[PDB]
């Protein structure tokens, strides 16, 4: 487990067809089908080229709680990592931040998404 703090997180992100990501055209309701069938808890807002536009997380729909688009909700832009960080750098900032799950990133460029469970 030491060796796996270690471990950059481009190794352990869900990546492909295990990223949750809808546009942001979407239905809250579409939107929310994607975050339940691939099971971080949150979904990435983007276009098909994979550059990020917002994100979304199930606490975020509480939030909202205070029939709309996936776009009037989300968080626009969104917290990420880049691809090379450690696993024990990500843990720390989603402790500090007190958040689960956090998208990786080149820039904008959405490269896979990773959840605190994945940190194992």
């Amino acid at each position: 487990l030491g060796r796996k703090l270690l471990l950059r997180v481009n190794d352990i992100m869900h990546t492909g067809d295990e990223i949750p990501h809808v546009k942001k055209t979407a239905s809250l309701r579409d939107a929310l089908l994607e975050v339940t069938r691939k099971n971080l808890g949150m979904t990435v807002i983007c276009d098909d080229n994979m550059m990020i536009e917002g994100i979304f997380t199930d606490g975020d729909l509480r939030r909202v709680f205070d029939r709309l688009s996936i776009a009037d909700v989300m968080t626009p832009g969104g917290i990420r990592v880049r691809p090379g960080i450690l696993a024990v750098e990500a843990l720390n900032l989603m402790q500090s931040r007190h958040i689960t799950s956090v998208m990786v990133a080149d820039g904008d460029h959405l490269l896979g998404v990773l959840h605190m469970h994945d940190l194992l």
